[PDB]
């Protein structure tokens, strides 16, 4: 459970970041084995089609070790299930976790001058969504307004911005999920996220769950990694995100994994190195 014991010198597990009693608002913190005065931080988020509220250990086991070996503190967070709270609960959870880490950095030997964020599938969606809403309190489409920043926890005065994003095959363009050209029907995970409505009938909801719509020239840099044989979230999603970053004047690096699946082929030394090199380069810029 979690990252290999020899990858970290210090661990805090099941730290609640929302000042409540919900496991969906817990996180785990790991500091690298290589001891140092303070550590730049990476927040990681599991994928689960937004359904899981307790899988932070899976994320740590999946991509925690390379980050620790690269010298970063790793914070793996839970978020609430789409089945217990609809959008924007999940991004409000992420924002609250970010505020908790930034505010409490000193207590955990964390250097708050760099906080990156990364996740796979729905965790990549949440990571990208944080990276397109630095400094953004609310978003509106038509008559619908969602509170992105939220009011969860006891660190509301702390900033919730992230400095860099790594998006592992995240669903980010739900207007173009079905056959890469249309919204999915009410049977699908994004339908649950928006309250079990039919995405094909809810253009405002679909816009407000899709971070591709809010990319701006001033966004933090992003690294996008997607397998060209992903049979769960289509490659077109990351192609589209890169095109939007390119056309918005923002900075995106897109790495396509040949033969890569929804994880398989992607979680290997080469692309872990791409992620840790990216975060390391960003940590200095
Ligand atoms: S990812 O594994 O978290 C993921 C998988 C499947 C979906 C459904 C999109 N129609 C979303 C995210």
């Amino acid at each position: 459970k979690g990252p290999a014991e020899d990858t970290y010198s210090t661990s805090w597990t099941n730290v609640n970041y929302a000042s409540d009693s919900l496991e969906s608002h817990n996180l785990d913190i790991y500091l690298p084995k290589e001891q140092k005065t303070a550590y730049k931080a990476i927040i990681i988020i599991y994928g689960s089609a937004w359904f899981a509220n307790n899988a932070k250990a899976m994320a740590s086991a999946s991509i925690g070790a390379p980050l620790l070996k690269a010298g970063f503190a790793v914070i793996s967070i839970n978020h609430r299930s789409s089945m217990e709270a609809i959008w924007p609960a999940q991004i409000q959870d992420v924002k609250a976790a970010i505020r908790y880490v930034r505010s409490n950095a000193a207590k955990y030997n964390i250097d708050p001058s760099f906080i990156g964020i990364t996740g796979f599938s729905s965790g990549g969606h949440l990571s990208a969504f944080a990276g397109v809403t630095n400094g953004v309190k609310t978003l509106t489409s038509g008559d619908l307004t969602v509170d992105i920043e939220g009011s969860l926890g006891n660190y509301l005065s702390t900033g919730s911005h992230v400095d860099a994003v790594v998006d592992w095959f995240g669903p980010v363009d739900m207007a173009h999920m079905s056959n890469c050209v249309a919204p999915n029907d009410a049977s699908t995970p994004e339908a649950v996220l928006i309250g079990k409505k039919d995405p094909r009938e809810e253009p405002d909801w679909v816009k407000l769950i899709s971070p591709i719509n809010f990319v701006d020239k001033d966004d933090p840099d992003i690294l996008i990694i997607h397998g060209d044989a992903d049979n769960v979230v289509p490659h077109c999603q990351s192609v589209n995100l890169k095109n939007v970053y390119d056309n918005a004047g923002a900075k995106a690096t897109f790495i396509s994994v040949p033969g890569g699946g929804h994880g398989p082929g992607c979680f290997d030394t080469q692309y872990f190195k791409d992620m840790t090199d990216f975060f390391t380069e960003q940590s200095t810029k």
